[PDB]
């Protein structure tokens, strides 16, 4: 599974990526409405991705918004979670706890290395 | 990451797999003990593990308990979770999301694509 952030603000700019034509006004109250979620949890996901450049503030995406593969966006939404999250693990020594430390880094990247591949404009197709 | 479930039962049986001679008594307060979790967490995770075949309860592994691939274990241990704890999720109609779904349950194919190829006793190992 995946972070309940990382979840926020992919549902976030793909909802950002549907309309594209002078279709509505659209802030952080209508898409904290749309992906069902509070306000206050919608601006932590909008300006985490106004920092990674994909909003443009005035809200839309940019083409940055747009071309950026999401195994990358993920590992870098997700990225903060396993710094905040996984300092409250602390977890007991055990034979081999390393060694599957490695295995488990490793599976997750090939969770990563098939989101690797896409776009928000390949979530959100129509062919 | 993974669940706090299908970790508990990882590294519980993964002890189990460490003594192997006639080292000391072990049972299920020994290695609520040694993996540093309460009795009552521990004995879902033991007693999951029998159910699925790996420890003989009388507690050691059994021969299965050794030779079965990782990958499929996080899947059986891990798929119970993805029935309880995503009952909960109920997320809202988006643009895509199906789509979106799709992929996320690739990711995670390849998750456990790269936890396929290993057994507990590659875990516990020592070259």
């Amino acid at each position: 599974r995946l972070t309940k952030f990382t979840d926020l603000a992919l549902r976030s700019l793909m909802r950002l990526a549907v309309v594209r034509d002078g279709d509505e006004p659209l802030a952080t109250r209508e898409v904290a409405e749309v992906v069902g979620v509070p306000y206050t949890h919608a601006a932590k996901a909008i300006t985490r991705l106004q920092h990674l450049g994909v909003v443009e503030a005035r809200l839309t995406l940019t083409d940055l918004g747009r071309r950026v593969s999401v195994g990358w966006l993920v590992r870098e939404l997700e990225g903060e979670a396993e710094v905040v999250d996984a300092e409250g693990d602390n977890p007991a020594p055990l034979r081999g706890a390393a060694r599957l430390r490695r295995a488990l880094r490793d599976a997750q990247e090939a969770f990563y290395a098939a989101l690797d591949p896409l776009t928000v404009t390949d979530l959100v197709a129509a062919p």
